[PDB]
């Protein structure tokens, strides 16, 4: 069992109102040669076009819902709706573009997909809650064949061209007008009570219906990240790179360890209360403080209650020393806290949307973040920037102009002149600092933090 096997069978209950008289005993295999494509006994690479939950899992940055809503069945016009927010109608003869037929409809189609997943993924996986239309309007835009490679790259066909007779990748794919070789799911199959909305409406408030094919294709894939990421977990799963994923992680790390290495200088409290990821390490192991470490892993539902976190009888005494919540996402920080939270909101090739205003952090790992609430930080203010270091002023082994800025918290700058060593290392934590806030971290730390205090760690 490496892929979905045709000859599964597939529930067509959900079929019946667009497809009345389908058959009750339906497997994969009929219901593609139904849909006007033929297989041909093909060995090559794409043994179905329908794929389990777990391949769909692997390949969550390739989904786009999809739902098709017949506006009059080949003899009235479609309405073509993708979770991108586009509203395509076709004509036989949220973005609500005009009735066009489908030789201009096919085109926007591979645009459109090819824009969206270029930078995510080598596939679509067109995430489904089939009543019908939408299977039997695929022979309009798709084609299928044995799995192939770009015509200018080395990359798998995602596109074919009737003009060129060429196929091509997400990124050579500009003209081109048939979606080669895609892949389905439909949620249908995976046994809800109910419909759609009933069931999307039970975990999301931030999709709304409007009755528009795009509301439908957002609540399915809407739906289906909540089965499989929020309320079910595989950290096992590991997923490609596809962006700067390395400098993020890597400048995550120089960060936590500057910030709370300053953050026990300037305030030298006792104790550090360090509560999220259960495989956590000191990340300033020289410190003298007493490190209590906390197990609690990613949320993906909701916010954890700080309520729950920590009442309920451990320091126990919280209020003593500082907490480290390295995104370890509570609904209200205490007061004496240092904390990384995720912005769910930031527009990234890493971000996916997600599930009641969360987000889908997808980087070695498919993290759904609850939704970002400014008020989690009410008894906290934003952690202004600076480098802090206590390294000898000592060059060793790139071109220098001369560094002059007072967030460099370093022994030459308290001496007035910053030296080459700690000017690089001002530079390049900047841009591990300027990477991680741009990739969507937040840093808040509690009132009373001032670098003001650093200074003095020079005498
Ligand atoms: C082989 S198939 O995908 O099942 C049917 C088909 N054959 C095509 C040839 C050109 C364009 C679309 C086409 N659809
Ligand atoms: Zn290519
Ligand atoms: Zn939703
Ligand atoms: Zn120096």
């Amino acid at each position: 069992p490496t892929h979905l096997s045709v000859d599964t069978k597939f529930k067509t209950e959900g079929l019946c109102v667009d497809i009345p008289g389908i058959p009750k005993d339906m497997t994969y295999r009929r219901l593609i040669s139904m849909m006007g494509f033929k297989m041909n006994y093909q060995v090559n690479g794409y043994p179905n076009m329908f794929i389990t939950r777990e391949e769909a899992i692997r390949h969550v940055r390739a989904w786009i819902g999809f739902d098709v809503e017949g506006c009059h069945g080949t003899n009235l016009p479609l309405q073509l709706g993708f979770s991108t927010g586009v509203n395509l109608v076709a004509v036989p003869t949220p973005l609500m573009y005009k009735g066009l037929p489908w030789n201009v409809v096919r085109i926007k189609i591979v645009q459109m997909l090819s824009d969206t997943l270029k930078n995510l993924s080598d596939r679509v996986v067109f995430v489904l809650w089939a009543h019908g239309f939408e299977l039997t309007s695929m022979k309009y835009f798709v084609k299928i064949g044995p799995e192939r490679t770009c015509c200018l790259c080395d990359r798998r066909a995602t596109c074919f061209s009737t003009a060129s007779d060429t196929y091509a990748c997400w990124h050579h794919s500009i003209g081109f007008d048939y979606v080669y070789n895609p892949f389905m799911i439909d949620v249908q199959q995976w046994g809800f009570t109910g419909n759609l909305q009933s069931n999307h409406d039970l975990y999301c408030q931030v999709h709304g219906n409007a009755h528009v094919a795009s509301c439908d294709a957002i609540m399915t894939r809407c739906l289906a990240v909540h089965e499989c990421f929020v309320k079910r977990v595989d950290w096992t799963i590991e997923y490609p790179i596809i962006g700067d994923e390395l400098k993020i992680n890597a400048a995550c790390r120089k960060v936590q360890h500057m910030v709370v290495k300053a953050a026990l200088l300037a305030d030298k409290f006792p104790v550090l209360h360090d509560i999220g990821n259960p495989k956590a390490i000191k990340c300033v192991p020289q410190a003298d403080v007493e490190w209590k470490f906390y197990d609690a892993q990613p949320c993906s539902d909701k916010a954890y209650k700080i309520e729950e976190l920590f009442y309920s009888y451990h320091s126990d005494k919280f209020t003593d020393g500082v907490c480290l919540f390295w995104n370890c996402n509570v609904d209200r920080y205490p007061a004496n806290s240092i904390v990384c939270r995720f912005d769910t909101r930031v527009l990234s090739n890493l971000n996916l949307p997600g599930c009641d205003g969360g987000s889908l952090y997808v980087n070695k790992h498919a993290f759904h973040t609850p939704a970002f609430d400014k008020s989690a930080f009410v008894n906290l203010k934003q952690l202004p920037f600076f480098y802090y270091s206590d390294s000898p002023c000592e060059s060793h082994g790139i071109d220098y102009v001369p560094l002059k800025s007072a967030t460099c918290i370093t022994r030459c700058n308290l001496g007035g002149a910053v030296c080459r060593h700690h000017a690089n290392e001002y530079r390049l934590y900047l841009d591990a600092y300027n990477m991680m806030i741009s990739a969507g971290f937040s840093l808040w730390v509690y009132k009373q933090f001032d670098t003001y205090n650093l200074w003095n760690t020079f005498t």
